[PDB]
């Protein structure tokens, strides 16, 4: 199946999934100096100071750490957004080296890392309905830039060597999302899809301007985790992000000047 390597990599997926040289691929490239500021934008609602954490899953492409979303618990709302959006899991995504790994790039620049925060819309009941929509989630990205260390994502960092192999899960319960964000929620925003297969154009991003910033030494975990199951030849899981795809018919808001 698909994967990140030569053979089963970003450029071989659209034979599997025709939607990835759609007209409204992720990521994409944010050119600071044509991004359209949008006065008209609101601030973002993040909420989440109900929010549930439970578990922590290796899936073979990255980790997610999974949210009851059984309940209006951990919400974002406002911003371009009409509506309810709950989170369900956040993940990210890196590279082998500090200067590349993430997804979308500003002005070209790659992150060592980008971390999304995956939410659906509450009036299609269910996340599974949801990406079958073209409002159907909102994902907020987040850069991730090496220098100090990021104290909120340290619980994160400790639990993976738990998870090392694809398949592996273990209790994550009480972790606060709300210590892997910014002090800014200055962001761009566009229409967007998946970035990994099924590729679905049904995403709002939201990709915050700020960075925050990790150490080397909390990246470097990451790059211990495996693509592979266990008792499988080791595949160190790193770069696992899509490059950018062509803009098209889009255009990028911000919600600054
Ligand atoms: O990478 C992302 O932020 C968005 N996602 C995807 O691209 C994706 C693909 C398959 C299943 C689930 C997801 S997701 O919602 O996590
Ligand atoms: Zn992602």
């Amino acid at each position: 199946h698909w994967g990140y390597g030569k053979h089963n990599g970003p450029e071989h997926w659209h034979k599997d999934f025709p939607i990835a040289k759609g007209e409204r691929q992720s990521p994409v490239d944010i050119d600071t100096h044509t991004a359209k500021y949008d006065p008209s934008l609101k601030p973002l609602s993040v909420s989440y100071d109900q929010a549930t954490s439970l578990r922590i899953l290796n899936n073979g492409h990255a980790f997610n750490v999974e949210f009851d979303d059984s309940q209006d618990k951990a919400v974002l709302k406002g911003g371009p957004l009409d509506g309810t959006y709950r989170l369900i899991q956040f993940h990210f995504h890196w590279g082998s080296l500090d200067g590349q790994g993430s997804e979308h790039t500003v002005d070209k620049k790659k992150y060592a890392a980008e971390l999304h925060l995956v939410h659906w819309n509450t009036k299609y009941g269910d996340f599974g309905k949801a990406v079958q929509q073209p409002d159907g989630l909102a994902v907020l990205g987040i850069f991730l830039k090496v220098g100090s260390a990021k104290p909120g994502l340290q619980k994160v960092v400790d639990v993976l060597d738990s998870i090392k192999t694809k398949g592996k899960s273990a209790d994550f319960t009480n972790f606060d999302p709300r210590g892997l964000l910014p002090e800014s929620l200055d962001y761009w925003t566009y229409p967007g899809s998946l970035t990994t297969p099924p590729l679905l154009e049904c995403v709002t991003w939201i990709v915050l301007k700020e960075p925050i910033s990790v150490s080397s030494e909390q990246v470097l975990k990451f790059r211990k985790l495996n693509f592979n199951g266990e008792g499988e030849p080791e595949e160190l899981m790193v770069d696992n992000w899509r490059p950018a795809q062509p803009l098209k018919n889009r255009q990028i808001k911000a919600s600054f000047k």
